[PDB]
């Protein structure tokens, strides 16, 4: 006993805190027996865990382990026959119970499983304990570790290790031991060999119905014969009879069909859009009434703002009296204004804000003054002390900040109010609920009323979204067929002119669709404009886009300027169509425009499907779609109709029609109704399965199927694989034939298709599912209410104020913070919050202690008001109640009486429904084996150890159904649990590895996508057959059984092992997926249960209670959830399309190439030897695809004029720009958290928009729009703000920093300060790069801030105090100076510089836009800006002094001076510092060409062309990772330790100086962290994403020419002088002694600046080759560098070949026995075609032009596949060069061996049984050569390009090049002398400092002999010669003579 005895002593360090601890310790220590030891230890550890865990929550440990019934029976509580459950911790108080069940699971999977299994068993008890008992709150304590608060967190793991060692030492079944060790480890993919895989007598029939026809060994020729016979049968049995699927166009018939389907003729609607649509009539009325025709108001608006602000404090705990105090204040101030200045109630009110007998009040409410004074008459006589209390309550316990000096305490004099009421007579609105046409004939109006129409529509949309902002917790004073006399309705205002305004009246609040009424007011006379009914959250697009739409339609119309007379008819039609589209948002319009797009696509080409016209019609309702459909059809006809002269310019027509059809992106996609969309999604999901007949009913969810379930499953599996190859009846039903599958498999296995199994890189390396879309699941509500009631019970150690509600606001997302956290909720969110509040309050009330609901759901919180009248509810709640209500409001709210307080607070208010609910809930109207007793404490019983063919002993792969929003129609969505998510992840990783091993598929490979793009473009330009095939129902039709059979039939051969990998685990996971369970949404279930003909509703009602229970779980055969098996489906489609293209190539002798995307494909067919003889081919292809599970949609098109792939249309010559799509994308998706991120998003969108040649005048309008949006929110304009205005075509070669710099430069007219700052930045750049002495000191100088850093940089460059006081005067207001703007926006429920966040995002791995922007504008009005505290934005902007000193007026509200911000100086930063930072950042980013000055320069709007960026980077262009990390670690150590690198295991490479001290990353990174709006480090680690820009020529000629000359003024070195001085130094250094011509004598010279001077277009004299080699960092030494005589060209081509040597040696046994060849030929004549190994040694004698020679031999090893009879089959090739040859020689050799008449081509192969006769020794022939030819891939082994002899060679390191007298000496022979000039001064400058005297002697004696080979007399014979005379060497100058 080693560890048995040590365990007793090691556990002695335990504290017996409770009695149970000691009581179990005395028994454990006094019992030494192996059989109970493990059990006792595990149970004592579990008791530790559970006791600590629950005692942390005010516990009472369950020591009896008794049931709930007995613990309820202890006190006096009746037994409702509750289900048996054993609780871990219980706490009973009054009539409330808290149950806590704790556990421990170290892995997230089993933890989530246990939590979701415990929450349900705790929740299913409340339904029985609440009906005739008490309430409860369930709590679940889940711990992912064995840690606690009793031990030092170091003994638990020791005890665990000792226990597992004792267990593995001795035991005492098979799986109970594997889970115990697994459930005590710490952390621990495929290869699940630990499983058992036991059979259950059911997988037998599965394998018998799945793998009977699968053989995968069919020959090649028999398939050819079968396809020939099938084609011959198809030609004369189904095609000659007229049962095809495609047909020719006959464009006239298509025009007639569109005119019949689109242009309605049997309709009663008129041909005028204004009198059909109500909104169009309204806007027409307003625009034709507007076009054809003072301290009082500001004081009123200020006091309106004050009262609206004070209303938000809710300091009165009541809504009625608050509004009464407010309108009292309002009427008192109104009568105080009307005391004098008689020209105020009529002049500054009628033209201001007042209407007939109505005044504006708080919360945008309009109230009648008669009703106002009448309600003021109340509260008097019965409560005369009201005004006094309300006046004395605003002084104490109040903010006490108010200007209500006299307008508050004044008693309202009623006589003056009556006089005012009699002044203006009642003219109240009518609120029209539920034939002559005079609408000016829009087609013939002026060019001014349409722009006014657009302006009015924009104003109306703004008014609508402003009505959307109305608060939710608002109730009118008095409540309310076809006409309602409005008196207390909500109203919004909008200004249109100088006097007339427009009023918008409505009665409801929230985000629902409402009915509105629009009125006008010219000079006080309130007229009537109309009424309508719409949804406010569907008009966000035109809020300010009144100029963008005008510009885009003007440009789209001018596109057709080729015929003067055609655009005049299409312009107004287009504008009216756009207008009608904006005024009527609907999905039907989007579907109609998509159908029109498909119609145009089919019209452009030559062949189209026969079922096309049935996919274009849509049922129109509300008579609003008729007009838009008629307009679209008329436009299409006007553009397409014509006999002969109808296609003068067809490209323009096609582009115009495409952009018109793409107008569907203007209408948003925000699910007009959620319940209907969910129902329709369920319909579309479950309809095909009911039609097929395999949808089973609720399974056991454990892996146990009944006999009928497995019977119907096998029946469906058989029906799936029961399709023949001849019957034409099954061409639209799912299923596949096994014969064609076996054919394709056997054809793919034997390397016949374009793909093979030669893959590399072996791939074997808490929400609820029943509710998706709900903001809060039941589990989260229950957890929140339990936590809150637990906190409130812990606090009571009574009385509780409303602060408990604050707790609800703290855990879901002090009156100010309460209001700030409460404003950020939506209508459904506030309803859920009220529900949670009600639950918490009733729970606390029960802790403190009509008959139609018992038979129905006994829940009182869900009783609907739609079953009872309102008069009964209003009269019953106001009855006699003595002990149910209490006197007073009782703000303190002690415990025990909260129920009465709630009833009284609800009764004093206006609403009585909550009063009735509280009244009802008050009236009490709701009344020793180790396998069974050891899996309840902490045993992970649900761990996977043994699985079956349908489950995994841990579930059945449950899923959840939902929808996803799209333009045309909603898409499906499946979300899974964690286990099935991991399984799908493994499957998709395996399949994506297999696909990445493939080539032709393009889904996660942009290279193949670009290849397909260029192939399609070339085919369209040449005129090949392009066929775009879209497939219908790809998701809901595929089945996992097809993939199972496919993977069973494949082999997946390894690259180098050829091992036939066993796909056992993959097939197991696929069998698991085949039996997945899809759970239906609960909303559809309730909608079909509560309760038009619907098939899925019929199935629901048929399966409701007939066969079983209500359907909640649906399993079937063919599901293939969309977005689950995407990669497997992609690979299957790829192989099927390869088989199909092979079949087509073999049958119709054409050349097909196919590209796939797992949903649609594109086939480019090159035909031999107009296109009317290919219908049989395409219909045969369609038939063959329908034989598989690849049904083609009628939207697929075949032609030769236009191609489509991934919504990218290519036509002859160019590409369609798709303007309107990008325009609508820019106008939409306004997601704003801060103005900076919105500016950046709009920047990216406008960049990618202008990339596709849109315009330069429209982007300016979008920038102005976003500027106005950020200004309207109350932020005010900032110098940076949104995208600059008045831009140019220089979005190319320009980033966000460049356009910010352009904006800042445009701020100043005559740039002298910014030019000086640019000069200082250029000086810093030169001194840091050329002078190159600056590092990490600028880091110390910049970290301070902006002011001192700028003057420090200036004094480093150079300045005086004048510059300090001059440049630093320009200031701008930065509101986010002491941090960021605090705000809580409309986020989902349940919840430091930015560079750190971007880096964290890089290392690591349903909401509307209108509501988001509304919440943004609302949250930008509270206390947001921070200091020291928080305050307002207008409070800061009100402190600026209007000095106006001729320097702060060049741009108001943008640039100020210093003394103008003396009141507020904390938010004041210089803009010139930001300009300096931006200039330096652009310099470190994209070159120094931005330091010069901007100069201005001195085309039919249709000349488009492509341009490329002209950027030049000096920042180490590669710039990968592990460089910014090192710079941060060096510069910011504390910032690198904290907030960075906890989630990193590769710190060693980032620490060992991986290319440390980058050129500029050191200083170009510190400006990014301090400035909050640069963002360059997050930009440098990103690609251009465009790489090309299509632009018009008209914008290229009007751009600014900003190209900088060299800052050194061309004065530095004149690189020609660099070259000549370097050559002079080299020649004079060589002419003192012989040196080798290696890199040792070229890099070792100072003037070798040739590696510098990035522009290397010109070399020195002759050394081009060695310079280009050094640019690649060559290690060469010397060779014959005589490129003057071309060694790469004019080379002998004496090429030949040799025999081969087969690997996998089997020939040595059959080589010698021939002594024959006959038996060998007979052996070569089961089939034994194995792999073939070819070995070749090709030796050539490549010569050169100069005197030289070279012998070069190449070894070629080819791994191919032996053929049956025809030629051969190839897999891979490899080459290895060798021999003696120069770089040019080997380059020529390797280029010609890859471009020779050899294997690539005719192969020039001479077999003749010759090389076989040499390998297989024999001297006989059998009169049969059977010549073969290779079809090699075309690999490119051209990666040496050096002097290297390619890793092998018998000759190395000879022929050294030396230099003695300026002449190349190869071995002693003179080649030539290159000319070098010195001009006299240079030679003496070199002679100055030398080694000794004899060196100078040698140099000057060898100089003139080299002068004989040169020509230089320019050496000045003057005083310089007298200086050279210092070296008295007359003999040297007199020896040459
Ligand atoms: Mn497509
Ligand atoms: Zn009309
Ligand atoms: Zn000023």
């Amino acid at each position: 006993d080693e560890y048995v005895q040590e365990l007793k002593g090691l556990i002695r360090k335990h504290i017996p805190e409770r009695c149970e601890f000691g009581h179990q310790k005395v028994t454990f220590l006094s019992q030494v027996h192996p059989s109970p030891l493990l059990t006792e230890g595990f149970k004592l550890l579990s008791s530790l865990v559970e006791l600590e865990s629950c005692e942390a929550h005010a516990c009472q440990a369950n020591t009896d382990q008794r049931f709930v019934d007995v613990i309820l029976s202890d006190n006096g509580i009746l037994c409702p026959t509750l289900p048996k459950v054993i609780p871990d911790g219980f706490k009973l108080t009054g009539k409330t119970l808290i149950l806590l069940e704790t556990f421990v699971r170290v892995n997230p999977d089993e933890f989530e499983k246990k939590w979701k299994a415990d929450m349900s068993k705790l929740l299913n008890l409340k339904h029985d304990l609440q009906k005739s008992g008490v309430t409860l709150v369930p709590i679940v304590d889940g711990r992912s570790n064995y840690n606690n608060r009793f031990v030092a967190d170091w003994v638990i793991e020791r005890i665990r290790w000792l226990l597992i060692e004792i267990l593995k030492a001795s035991k005492s079944e098979d799986q109970e031991y594997q889970r115990l060790i697994h459930s005590l480890s710490n952390v621990k993919l495929e290869n699940l060999e630990h499983l058992k895989r036991n059979s259950l007598d059911y997988d037998e029939r599965l394998n018998e119905s799945l793998f009977i026809g699968l053989k995968g060994d069919i020959r090649e020729s028999t398939v050819r014969e079968e396809l020939i016979k099938l084609k011959l049968w198809f030609k004369d049995e189904v095609f000659s009879k007229g049962l095809g699927k495609f047909k020719l166009t006959d464009r006239r018939e298509l025009l007639e069909s569109l005119s019949s389907l689109g242009a309605h003729l049997d309709s009663d609607v008129s041909s005028c859009p204004f009198c059909n649509n109500k909104l169009m009539e309204i806007v027409y009325n307003v625009t034709f009434s507007c076009v054809e025709r003072s301290n009082i108001e500001k004081h009123y608006l200020s006091v309106l703002s004050l009262c609206n602000k004070i209303k938000g404090l809710k300091v009165f705990n009541t809504r009625r009296n608050t509004l009464l105090f407010l309108d009292l204040i309002m009427v008192n101030l109104m009568v105080d204004i009307s005391d004098s200045c008689q020209d105020a109630i009529e002049s500054l009110r009628k033209s201001g804000l007042i209407v007939g007998q109505m005044v504006m009040l708080v919360n945008d409410r309009v109230l009648d003054i008669l009703e106002a004074v009448k309600l003021i008459r109340k509260k008097i006589g019965t409560n005369p002390n009201w005004v006094k209390n309300c006046s004395k309550i605003l002084e104490r316990s109040h903010p006490e900040i108010w200007h209500h000096l006299s307008t508050l305490i004044k008693q309202p004099d009623f006589n003056s109010l009556i006089s005012i009421a009699q002044h203006l007579v009642s003219d109240r609105p009518i609120m029209r609920y539920s034939k002559i046409c005079r609408h000016k004939l829009f087609q013939e109006m002026s060019s001014f009323e349409q722009m006014r129409l657009f302006k009015t529509l924009s104003s109306i949309s703004l008014s609508l979204i402003n009505s959307m902002k109305t608060s939710f917790s608002s109730r009118l004073l008095v409540n309310e067929f076809g006409n309602v006399r409005l008196r207390e309705c909500y109203a919004q205002r909008f200004y249109l002119a100088e006097s007339l305004v427009g009023f918008l009246f409505y009665q409801k609040t929230g985000e629902r669709s409402r009915c509105y009424s629009v009125y006008l007011s010219d000079n006080g006379v309130m007229s009537e404009q109309g009424s309508f009914y719409c949804d406010p959250k569907r008009f966000f697009l035109p809020v300010f886009s009144d100029e963008v739409l005008a510009g885009m339609c003007e440009e789209m119309t001018s596109w057709l300027d080729f015929d003067t007379g055609l655009m005049n008819d299409t312009g107004p039609i287009l504008r009216l169509l756009v207008l009608a589209i904006l005024c009527s948002p609907s999905k039907r319009n989007q579907t109609f425009l998509q159908g029109l797009r498909y119609f145009l696509m089919a019209f452009a080409n030559q062949i189209h499907h026969i079922d096309l016209t049935s996919k274009l019609v849509v049922e129109c309702k509300s008579s609003s779609e008729v007009v838009v459909q008629r307009l679209a059809v008329g436009l299409f006809i006007r553009l397409l109709s014509g006999e002969s002269d109808a296609s003068l310019f067809f490209s323009r027509r096609f582009k115009y029609l495409l952009n018109v059809s793409y107008l569907c992106h203007l209408i948003t996609k925000e699910t007009p109704d959620r319940l209907t969309d969910q129902i329709k999604c369920f319909e579309k999901f479950i309809e095909p399965k009911v039609k097929f007949g395999c949808a089973v009913v609720n399974p056991s969810l454990n892996g146990k199927l009944t006999v009928d379930q497995e019977d119907i499953m096998i029946n469906g599996l058989k029906k799936f694989f029961s399709k023949s190859l001849r019957d034409t009846e099954d061409v639209q039903t799912p299923g596949v034939c096994k014969e064609l599958l076996n054919y394709c498999v056997s054809l793919f296995n034997r390397g016949k298709l374009k793909v093979s199994g030669e893959l590399k890189n072996n791939p074997f390396r808490i929400p609820k599912l029943d509710e998706l879309g709900n903001i809060l699941s039941t589990y989260d509500k229950e957890k929140l209410v339990s936590a809150c009631v637990s906190s409130m019970a812990e606090r009571f150690k009574n009385l509780d104020p409303d602060s408990t509600d604050y707790l609800i606001l703290k855990n879901l997302t002090t009156q100010e913070e309460l209001s700030l956290m409460y404003e950020a909720l939506t209508e459904e969110q506030v309803e859920s919050f009220n529900e949670i509040k009600h639950d918490v309050q009733v729970a606390l009330a029960k802790m403190a202690d009509v008959s139609l609901h018992e038979v129905k759901d006994f829940d009182p919180d869900v009783l609907p008001p739609e079953v009872y009248k309102e008069l009964c509810d209003a009269v019953y709640k106001s009855s006699e109640k003595c002990n149910f209500f209490l006197e007073g409001v009782l703000d303190v709210c002690p415990l025990g009486l909260l129920l009465k307080n709630l009833t009284t607070s609800s009764y004093v208010d206006e609403e009585y429904f909550m009063c009735f609910k509280y009244l009802l809930i008050q009236g009490h109207f709701d009344q020793f084996t180790n396998a069974a007793l050891r899996n309840l404490c902490f045993y992970s019983e649900d761990s996977p150890t043994e699985f079956t063919s349908i489950s995994s002993n841990s579930g059945n792969l449950k899923f959840g159904l939902s929808y996803k929003e799209q333009v045309g129609s909603n898409r499906e969505l499946y979300v899974g649990d964690l286990n099935t998510k991991l399984m799908t992840r493994l499957v998709e990783d395996f399949s994506e590895a297999v696909g990445n091993s493939m080539k032709y598929t393009c889904l996660n490979s942009e290279k193949e996508f670009e290849r397909a793009i260029c192939d399609m473009k070339m085919a369209v330009n040449n005129g090949d057959l392009s066929c775009s095939y879209d497939h219908s129902k790809w998701g809901p039709t595929m089945s996992p059984a097809l993939f199972l059979a496919l993977l069973q039939m494949l082999e997946l051969r390894t690259p180098v092992d050829r091992s036939k990998i066993d796909l056992d685990s993959v097939k197991s996971i696929l069998k698991w997926h085949l039996h997945k369970v899809v759970e239906v949404p609960i909303n559809v279930a309730e909608a079909y249960c509560i309760g038009s003909t619907s098939l899925s509703e019929e199935f629901f009602h048929q399966t409701m209670q007939l066969n079983g229970q209500i359907p909640s779980h649906i399993m079937s055969v063919l599901d293939m959830g969309q977005g689950i098996l995407h990669n497997t489906s992609d690979l299957y489609g790829l192989i099927t399309e390869q088989f199909l293209c092979y079949a087509l190539d073999l049958l119709y002798d054409v050349i097909p190439v196919s590209y796939t995307s797992s949903d649609d494909q594109i086939t480019l067919i090159k035909t031999p030897s107009d296109a009317a003889e290919w219908l049989e081919m395409i219909c045969f292809h369609e038939f063959l695809s329908s034989k598989l599970n690849k049904f083609v949609s009628p939207k697929s098109v075949i032609g030769t004029f236009v191609a489509e792939f991934k919504s990218r249309f290519f036509v002859m010559g160019e590409e369609t720009p798709l303007l309107t799509k990008f325009v609508a994308a820019a106008l939409h998706n306004v997601k704003c958290k801060t103005p900076t991120q919105l500016s950046e998003t709009i920047d990216t969108i406008c960049d990618q928009c202008i990339a596709n040649g849109v315009s330069t005048k429209i982007v300016t309008r979008i920038s102005k729009r976003v500027n106005q949006l950020i200004r309207y929110s109350g932020y005010g304009e900032t110098p940076f703000g949104a995208i600059e205005d008045q831009d140019v075509k220089d979005w190319v070669d320009g980033s966000r920093g460049y356009r910010l710099q352009r904006k800042i430069e445009a701020i100043f007219h005559d740039d002298k300060e910014t030019s000086f700052i640019r000069n200082c930045a250029r000086k810093v750049f030169n001194d840091i790069k050329r002078g190159r002495i600056f590092e990490e000191n600028l880091i110390n100088l910049i970290g301070r801030g902006g002011d001192e850093a700028l003057t420090g940089f200036l004094q480093y460059a150079g300045c005086s105090e004048q510059e300090v006081n001059r440049v630093l005067n320009y200031r701008w207001v930065n509101l986010s100076s002491f941090g960021d703007l605090r705000l809580v926006l409309r986020t989902k429920l349940m919840t430091v510089p930015t560079l750190i966040k971007t880096l964290q995002s890089k290392l690591s791995r349903q909401s509307s836009v209108a509501s988001g922007f509304i919440g943004f504008c609302k949250s930008m009005g509270s206390k947001c800006v921070r200091d020291g505290g928080f305050l307002y934005i207008k409070e800061v902007y009100s402190g600026v002094s209007a000095c106006t000193c001729e320097i702060c007026a060049l741009k108001p509200k943008i640039i100020y001076c210093n003394n103008s911000l003396n009141k507020v100086s904390q938010f004041s930063k210089p803009i010139l510092w930001d300009y300096f930072s931006l200039v330096l950042t652009n310099a470190c980013e994209l070159g120094e060409w931005v330091f010069s000055t901007v100069k201005e320069p001195q085309n039919n709007q249709n000349f488009f062309w492509a341009v490329k960026p002209k950027v030049v980077r000096q920042i180490e262009d590669q710039l990968g990772m592990n460089h910014v990390l090192q710079s941060i670690r060096r510069n910011y150590p504390v910032l690198f330790d904290e907030h960075l690198t906890p989630f990193m295991n590769d710190l060693q490479v980032s620490r060992t100086m991986d290319s440390g001290r980058l050129k500029f990353l050191d200083v170009c990174i510190a400006l990014d962290m301090m400035n909050e709006n640069l963002g360059i480090i997050s930009h440098l680690l990103k690609t251009r994403d465009n790489s090309v820009y299509i632009v018009k020529q008209s914008d290229c000629a009007l751009a600014h020419i900003r190209q900088s000359s060299y800052t050194d003024w061309e004065l530095g070195l004149s690189p020609q002088q660099i070259c000549t001085n370097f050559k002079t130094q080299l020649v004079l250094s060589s002419m003192v002694n012989p040196l080798v011509l290696s890199t040792s004598c070229l890099k070792s010279f100072f003037w070798f600046n040739e590696v510098l001077e990035l522009e290397d277009d010109s070399q020195i004299e002759l050394a081009e080759l060695t310079d280009f080699a050094l640019m690649v960092k060559n290690q060469n030494v010397s060779r014959a560098m005589f490129v003057e005589d071309i060694a790469m060209g004019y080379v002998v081509s004496n090429f030949e070949g040799v025999r081969i040597s087969l690997s996998n040696v089997m020939v040595d046994g059959v080589q010698l026995p021939p002594q024959d060849i006959g038996e060998l030929f007979g052996l070569k004549a089961g089939l034994v075609v194995q792999i073939d190994h070819v070995r070749m040694s090709t030796k050539f004698k490549l010569k050169r032009k100069m005197v030289y020679s070279f012998s070069l031999e190449c070894i070629m090893d080819v791994g191919e596949i032996q053929n049956k009879e025809v030629i051969l089959k190839v897999v891979a090739v490899d080459q290895s060069v060798s021999g003696s040859g120069g770089n040019h020689m080997l380059l020529d050799g390797v280029s010609v061996v890859a471009s020779l008449p050899l294997f690539t081509g005719q192969a020039s192969f001479d077999l003749a049984a010759m090389l076989i006769e040499s390998n297989l020794a024999g001297s006989n022939d059998n009169f049969l050569m059977r010549n073969v030819t290779l079809d090699l891939g075309g690999f490119s082994p051209e990666l040496s390009d050096k002097y290297s002899y390619r890793l092998s060679g018998p000759e190395n390191q000879e022929d050294p090049l030396v230099l003695k007298d300026g002449a190349f000496y190869v071995g002693g022979e003179r080649l030539s002398t290159y000319k070098v000039e010195f001009t006299g001064d240079l030679v003496v400058k070199a002679l100055g400092a030398l080694e000794d005297d004899e060196s100078v002697v040698s140099m000057l004696h060898q100089l003139w002999p080299y002068l004989k080979a040169t020509s230089q007399v320019i050496l000045f014979q003057q005083e310089d010669f007298t200086i050279v005379h210092d070296l008295y060497k007359k003999q040297l100058t007199k020896s040459i003579e």
